[PDB]
């Protein structure tokens, strides 16, 4: 009965990387990116002192921050500046990271306007409002939407998108994002939508929670995750959003999306009476994980990679290795001999990032699954001695290795296997099985966004990735396409004729440049040739003529038209055989800066 | 596909209704029980101005508000007097109001324990939080798991109830508590849980919402919700709780549980772009509906009432309305029809997170009593709502709500739909169905002396009032035999009637016939009876030759007597009865 789900678009920023592309090159380097609480936050020093003795101090002065959480592109979300102020920035990376995920899949907002897609996205108040009462600012009713109600965030994109499934924040505490990954699966398993977009954001912006928790005994007084180590004594807190949109695989497969990971079982439950309120339970844990992998009704010794929820308490990590064990136990007793699993932990590298935890376990395994390699799990040379892992298939993953495939009784090689497990303290526990996925002529490269400077932007990264190598002359078409149908048609445009990735570069280079034209590329602004479109749409005569232009195909004269707002049906361009949506940089919003006033 | 869903358990508190049986009093009554603001939350003249020009101010001094809402008995939840001060109201009125649930259903937490049973409440941070940032009260790790993190509210009842399904706080603003239906519902069909609770809470507890809503223009400056009037100008904020709990059908019946009524269908989606954020979806609203009633696979015609979202704002009523007909439109095309409308907010306001699960009980309630009641405020009915040509009239009184009949002669359930709808544009929509279907030993415990008193009081003042027959009899004796805990402090009598039961009450509650005892202090005769096999025939013959008196005085004691041998195959059914009188300590903000 259960239908696997695809994971089509990505998107994502968490400590130490401003995107996707260099949370990879920091989990390849095995880098900690855990820093002391910048200046900007609260000053550590200031509230510094012994948390068991000391009113309102604490010890803890660490934390795993990101850059630009006070940035913002109100414009583009319909939204004005002076409104900007009011909106919680859990809000404004909800919907920044949302878009990105979308542009990442190459799935157009027109593509969506209308349907039933869902959002389902981890998040909660992280201390904005307290912000506005700290600075005395008077209450008004901007605040009502903009930073009192959490389900605005979800519900806003919602509106903005035109999308009509459900819209929920989802708060269960540490396993929020992964909650939210089921919930998205399990809504797209009943009708309740057909595609979702799925993920957790996490800010901190006030002193507060430090301090309490700190008190609480949940925070490592070394400032790390030393998840599975000897010293394990609690978790470093992060901040970090990370985005996926998810689709039927049978529709995935159908339109061309290019496909990051195959969800092949989900599952969530509760801890029950544990010993306390929050201990984790090993036998709710197993049983969790028993009813994900009987669901997706794969083989135990299939399975190569656990990224472990893996907080770095000293009670809770051997706790979640028993869970793990009884559970791998229980479906071996119901095809792959000398079962081996690495175990690992995103959070040894970036902190605990609370609502977004989840997701950003999620994105390592896609990463791991991509680059078919196993990163180090950090701070773990000396295993705790309560893991006892010599006679079970698991191991830690102490460093960086090949994600070698299995193979099974036949023949031939199995997709990668993983899992991903997220526990909330409160005993919300969710897991989540993944699956790898096992898969000239000249064309017209377009280019559109809000205004000029956006859309050098768009040059610029593009430029950059074709720089760095990330795309050879066999991707041109791909790229040509996803940019085609797979991008919003903005005001501002740029098109230009290429027929290699060299070709390409160079005017892309020009346009960058300068300036420097000589009529190399096209420039053109929509709003400023209306009348024309009309003629090309509503006039059958106009419009066969277009329709003949594509199938000659005349690039140049395409071009020329397409940046004056002309509507172009480019997949008259291509045989019945579309080229399959490739992963391009995502929009460059402007990044400017809104906060309290 | 679907497989209906039985609600067997209900309970709740709304503005002006300590309890499910005065909150219909109220409504029969068509009582209005909006007041100003209480001191003891705010001074509203020292916040009082024009909202449009006064910085901080408005000049809305009203709301819905309950009692009790810093009461709390924390040593039954295992929770210390100390810690009870950090714990949000919202978790405490949760655990509270889920334990009455299960008490009313009958079902004893004994038989909850390591089920796959769910919790699915409308919950959210109301303001606890902020009393005490204000009163620069220390941060304390108590803080963290008691008023930090809103999830904590059900998850603290998933783990002392001992249940495994999901544990979920649903936070869609003004559908949260009926999306939490939706939810649970939907978990039920899955696999994610076989029973589920669901509900809501709403409480009141600074100023900074009153302020911030009004300024918003979201308020009434009137302090009514004046659904479907022409007087319509915004709504009025209101406190309260509710929960259900909810069984599959075929259990339900299978496992003798009373039942308030059968969920159909269900749905939930979104507006997607409508004129602004906040703005209603006609055309959204329509298609929920649709999809809720093809799930229920039930004709329109049959539906006799609908309860409205219905906040009383001039532009959404009649945005209300318009979903309602063409919805009705629709389903009749894809094959003499007179729907009543009417909104509980007329009566409490808008309960918020609550709203939805105040909406259901209403029905409920109107189900129980064959009455569709007065919707408050609507003698001038909004001209916009153009209701003349369809099935739907606004109920304005109060009158029975009347079974109607097929077409082969056959009466019909009555059927009912709740709508619910968040202003971020997240909108649900449920439909309900109407469930159409010697002496013994009575028994009662409770954590302690006072307590138990409490118990008594409340059972002799509902057969006082007549709530019960003598053909109830066996039916209170078994609910309360298997359908209550059984605590430490204990009552007995035997009875073979109602009037013999109220008396030997009364006896009990004046000081006096009954018996009396404590477990914890008879763990010498619990030796002598316990876990021998000629002791267990002993108590079998005990059983069969119905000496009651001697059972009940050894079960006083706590000893332990199989309740379930006295009865047949066929138990009788279980029964409301009151639930569990907890302490009203006051628990607050530390000084």
């Amino acid at each position: 009965d259960f239908e696997p789900v695809a994971i089509v678009g990505i998107s994502g920023r968490f400590p130490g990387a401003m995107d996707i592309d260099e949370f990879w090159k920091n989990l390849e380097e095995g880098k900690d990116s855990i820093t002391e609480v910048p200046k900007d936050r609260w000053d550590w020093r200031e509230h510094y002192g012994n948390p068991d003795t000391d009113v309102n101090k604490t010890d803890i002065k660490w934390g795993g921050f990101i850059d630009g959480v006070a940035e913002f592109d109100p414009l583009f979300f319909g939204i004005s500046p002076r409104e900007a102020d009011y909106v919680d920035p859990q809000q404004r990376l909800l919907m920044t990271y949302v878009w990105k995920a979308l542009e990442d899949a190459g799935c157009s907002p027109q593509s969506l306007s209308g349907t039933g897609t869902g959002i389902f996205i981890g998040t909660g108040n992280t201390g904005y409002k307290d912000l506005f009462h700290r600075a005395n600012l008077p209450i008004e009713g901007h605040a009502a939407t903009g930073h009192m109600i959490p389900s605005v965030g979800p519900n806003r994109m919602s509106y903005f998108l035109n999308i009509h499934g459900p819209s929920e924040p989802v708060e269960t505490a540490c396993s929020s994002s992964l909650v939210a990954i089921h919930r998205a699966v399990t809504a797209m398993q009943n009708g309740d939508c057909e595609m979702a977009i799925a993920g957790g954001v996490n800010t901190i912006l006030t002193e507060e929670a430090h301090i309490s928790y700190s008190k609480a005994g949940m925070l490592s007084t070394d400032g790390r995750c030393k998840t599975f180590s000897a010293d394990a004594n609690g978790y470093v807190r992060g901040e970090g959003v990370g985005m996926v949109m998810l689709k039927k695989l049978e529709d995935a497969e159908r339109d061309g999306n290019h496909i990051y990971g195959v969800i092949r079982g989900t599952a969530e439950n509760h801890g029950g009476r544990a010993n306390t309120l929050t201990s984790p339970n090993p036998k709710a844990q197993a049983d969790l994980l028993v009813r994900a992998y009987r669901q997706a009704d794969i083989d135990p010794s299939t399975v190569t990679y656990i990224e472990a929820h893996g907080t770095g308490t000293e009670l809770g990590d051997p706790i979640e290795i028993n869970g793990l064990k009884a559970a791998f136990k229980e479906l071996s007793n119901m095809d792959v001999p000398d079962h081996r699993c690495g175990i690992g932990s995103v959070k040894s590298n970036i902190g605990h990032l609370e609502l977004a935890a989840g997701i950003s376990g999620l994105i390592k395994v896609l990463l791991q699954m991509k680059h078919k390699t196993l990163v180090k799990s950090l701070h773990c040379e000396t295993l705790n001695p309560y893991l006892q892992l010599t006679d079970s298939p698991f191991y830690i993953v102490q460093e960086k290795q090949e994600w070698k495939s299995v193979t099974d009784r036949d023949g031939n090689e199995l997709p990668r296997r993983a899992g991903i497990s997220s526990f909330g303290i409160g005993g919300v526990n969710a897991h989540i099985v993944i699956e790898e996925y096992m898969p000239e002529q000249p064309n017209v490269i377009v280019l559109s966004a809000k205004n000029k400077s956006r859309l050098i932007d768009r040059a610029s990264q593009l430029l950059e990735v074709i720089r760095n190598k990330k795309y050879t002359d066999q991707d041109l078409h791909r790229i040509a396409y996803t940019l085609q149908v797979g991008r919003e048609e903005m005001d501002e445009r740029l098109a230009c004729v290429a027929g290699t990735m060299q070709e390409l570069e160079e005017k892309l280079q020009a346009f960058v440049d300068g300036k420097e034209e000589t009529d190399e590329f096209f420039r053109g602004q929509s709003h400023r040739n209306k009348e024309t479109q009309t003629i090309f749409t509503a006039d059958e005569d106009m419009a066969l003529a277009l329709d003949a232009w594509i199938r000659k195909r005349k690039y140049a004269k395409l071009a020329d038209l397409w940046v004056k707002g002309v509507s172009i049906q480019w997949n008259t361009l291509y045989g019945e055989t579309k080229p399959r949506l490739i992963s391009l940089p995502s929009y460059p919003f402007a990044k400017d800066h809104y906060w309290v006033p």
